[PDB]
């Protein structure tokens, strides 16, 4: 029974590297993340300002 766990921790840090090769994924889906933090974001803001007054 190998680890195995180690493999997977070197693999885990490539991904930082190219966690989607996909050069359209890698922004389709992280544009999602961008544009669904703009909505969160403009929420939140919204709410600090009105509870701000």
């Amino acid at each position: 029974a190998m680890e195995k766990v180690q493999y997977l921790t070197r693999s885990a840090i490539r991904r930082a590297s190219t966690i989607e090769m996909p050069q359209q994924a890698r922004q389709n889906l992280q544009n999602l993340f961008i544009n669904f933090a703009l909505i969160l974001i403009f929420l939140l803001l919204i709410a600090i300002i009105v509870m701000l007054l």
